[PDB]
């Protein structure tokens, strides 16, 4: 478990436009997140949530000053639309549900513009304005295999948004299943670890990570506890991490308890420069595990 | 004379939003100015103005992203309008519509939106929403009198964009005579040096510093060389920045040697967190000082 007392830096006043403030809401809600499932808020400070909440609800208030008419979202409102931040705000304010009040329009709005406008026939999701800040997202940033981490990122999205949206949006269901079959049909030719992890998560999801590709996902970990990739061990961290909530999906709790102490050993708390994604996805993934399986244990 | 050999780290590339954005654009576009002015290209390298000009002209260019359709300018589109960001973006599309073609509707409509909207009917400008980077706004931050030092700052503003754009806004000439008037009303109960040195410098601009309110912009100096609130090193250099803008105007050239001095014996050349007005500042005071004076002395430090 990440001790309370290394995490104050993540309690994070956001600011900035469409891309920034999304940088500084990100530690906020994953720490509030994590600090909820693990019990840990009696020694930060009981009283120490209700700010953060606060600064969850201007995070998410400033970040409607982004939202175009599409319901898409962008660093300004005169830049086109990003594929990649839109499903990202779509992954934070699904998350952040339990936190604060999110607006199902906004939310679901997103999710339709995704679909309508940036899926391609084949399953694929496509970036046509990609963020100014690069170093917010994390190993996709990679240029190798990017129709599929893309794809995958924004799957994960819709399927952390379903059970909002489902009878809202018309066309979810079915572009679930086209972008569960791109990934199926180009895993086994993957090369990174991180692609990997975060394909394997996405397809865990739908049920559809099993046979060759369930034991590509399984065997191409490193010392049974961690994904990795020759590059930054930000990345690393992050892919691992997708790797965990994947093996948590597959309830594969045997598996579990390397990966998570590989992850407590790194001593990464999240926070500083590039670290959006790392920093989401380690605390999305240990507070997932501390829900599902805190009793496996190495 | 700030060496040309000091100043590369003034070549920057401008991003972010409607203040970043022009945090960014500051230190290039006046950078060019000073160099233009002090004819310091050979030092630095005659090859790279070209470069300069395409930086300050994206600058320009992304910072048109963020004019809402009342001219008026914010961080984003749908931020409530600054004064003072609209303000300061005349300020710096005046002094660069030399250097790159600065469109007269974009900046005369910033300079109407001001007087029509945000001058109250006793002359002062007020500021509705203020800008997220307060460090962008020099030693207006946190500064008390607070209606005296805004006016003075949107005056300055509104004369640096008076030849481009009092032939388009026919309610100019009276804008800057109502804020002059409240300057000028309250310039004696004025305690800040910071205050003093830019609404002296606003009025000086007008004729209209003179008497008791000269001789107390003067007396205010330390050591007849600088306008100072002690410990606050950025603010002083662009309030005595400001002061010898003024003395440039009122063409006190006994006055003006040891501030020039003052300012070169800081040894700041612009640039880093915080630096936006005194880098605009000192470089445009120290350029004026050069073209006003060409023929002074080789300063001896
Ligand atoms: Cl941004
Ligand atoms: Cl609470
Ligand atoms: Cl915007
Ligand atoms: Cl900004």
């Amino acid at each position: 478990m990440l001790d309370a007392e290394r995490l104050k830096h993540l309690i994070v006043t956001p600011s900035g436009c469409g891309e920034q403030n999304m940088i500084g809401m990100t530690p906020t809600v994953i720490a509030v997140h994590y600090l909820d499932e693990t019990e840990q808020w009696e020694k930060f400070g009981l009283e120490k949530r209700q700010g953060a909440l606060e600064l969850i609800k201007k995070g998410y208030t400033q970040q409607l000053a982004f939202r175009q008419p599409s319901s898409a979202f962008a660093a300004f409102v005169k830049r086109a639309p990003s594929t990649w931040l839109t499903a990202y705000v779509v992954k934070v304010f699904s998350l952040a549900v339990n936190l604060i009040a999110i607006d199902s329009q906004v939310l679901c709005g997103a999710v339709k513009w995704l679909i309508l406008e940036k899926q391609k026939p084949d399953g694929v999701f496509q970036e046509d304005a990609p963020v100014i800040h690069q170093e917010m997202i994390g190993g996709l940033r990679n240029n190798n295999e990017k129709d599929m981490a893309l794809t995958a990122f924004v799957l994960i999205s819709l399927q952390e948004a379903k059970d909002i949206c489902e009878e809202q949006v018309n066309s979810l269901p079915g572009s679930i299943t086209k972008a569960g079959d791109f990934l199926e049909a180009n895993y086994m030719n993957l090369q990174r670890s991180y692609t990997v992890a975060i394909a394997g998560y996405a397809l865990a999801q739908m049920g559809r990570l099993k046979g060759p590709l369930l034991n590509k996902f399984l065997t191409t970990a490193k010392d049974k506890n961690r994904w990795e990739d020759p590059g930054k061990q930000l990345y690393n961290v992050e892919a691992t991490s997708y790797a965990l909530l994947a093996l948590l999906q597959l309830k594969d709790f045997d598996f579990v308890p390397p990966v998570v102490r590989w992850l407590n050993e790194q001593r990464y708390y999240g926070g500083g420069y590039g670290s959006t994604q790392a920093t989401f996805m380690v605390f999305q993934a240990l507070a997932q595990y501390q829900k599902d399986a805190p009793d496996h244990q190495e």
